[PDB]
């Protein structure tokens, strides 16, 4: 143990996740977010070492400056253990700034839940370990604000939350713009798609898209995704007639390409 000298304005702290001891889906990643910009990407995925049982072999992106991604080039299997050491006190990240503390933490991952949203049927079918366990319609994005297609993992659930376009700089007063109450809702992108309850597209689930782009389902339907779908949990999205998901969303890791994902966006 050597005590890290530091001098205010030039320290980054490490945050990690998931948390520790949790137990995750099959696509969630291993995340070290910093509270500052990374300079030298290199010294940071030098710093940080992965291990997991069984072991597999994973690879570091970088989303923006300020968060890095770990995962393997399949969803992992079930009941692997993943012990992350982010070893960056007194590491020098670039440009002055130096890791203030250390940070260490474990999870595992739990059972492959897996929801599909076929466009073409309008219906989400979430399958557990391979098993259908429930089927419900879905009403997706209008043809004019469609749904992406592609993989997004599954984030933070809410039982209740605001939708308001004004955080997306539309005035709430201006069609196009909306201040609406949402409950049972599950993130599924940083870009603001959710699974959520839309009791006022009950006609349209199963049958036609209405929605801005979010997963529409019956309320009973949503509350059943709040209560059993988990962070790192997948959703699929199929057959819509958008584009893909970024890759750098925050959710969208596994739209990123394998060869291009594990090449990395660290200097040579
Ligand atoms: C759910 O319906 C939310 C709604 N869904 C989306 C989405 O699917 O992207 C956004 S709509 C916004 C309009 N312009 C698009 C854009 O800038 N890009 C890059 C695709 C996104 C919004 C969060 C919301 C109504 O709860």
């Amino acid at each position: 143990l050597t005590f890290q000298t530091s001098s205010p304005a030039h320290l980054t702290m490490p945050y990690v996740m998931p948390g520790d001891g949790e137990v995750v889906g099959v696509g969630e990643p291993v995340a070290i977010r910093f509270d500052e910009n990374i300079a030298d990407r290199g010294a940071a995925e030098k710093a940080i070492k992965i291990t997991t049982n069984p072991p597999v072999e994973g690879a570091f992106y970088w989303l923006n400056n300020r968060e890095v991604r770990w995962r393997p080039e399949h969803f992992w299997k079930p009941g692997t253990a993943v012990d992350v050491a982010v070893n960056t006190y007194g590491v020098d990240l670039g440009e002055g700034m130096f890791g203030e503390d250390n940070v260490q933490t474990h999870f595992t991952i739990g059972d492959e839940v897996i929801a599909t949203a076929d466009d073409n049927t309008k219906i989400l079918t979430v399958r557990v370990n391979g098993e259908v366990v429930k089927s419900m319609p879905t009403s997706m994005g209008k043809d004019s604000t469609p749904t992406a297609n592609g993989i997004y993992i599954v984030g933070s659930r809410y039982k209740h939350i605001i939708m308001d376009s004004s955080t997306y700089g539309v005035p709430v007063n201006s069609p196009n713009g909306y201040r609406t109450d949402v409950d049972w809702a599950t993130q599924i992108s940083y870009s603001g798609v959710f699974v959520h309850s839309a009791p006022w597209s009950v006609g349209a689930q199963g049958h036609t898209n209405t929605s801005h782009g979010c997963l529409n389902v019956s309320p009973s339907n949503a509350q059943w995704f709040y209560d059993h779908v988990k962070r790192g949990d997948i959703v699929e999205v199929v057959n819509t007639v958008g584009g893909t998901l970024p890759g750098i969303d925050g959710l969208g890791d596994w739209n990123i390409p394998w060869d291009q994902w594990r090449a990395g966006n660290a200097k040579a």
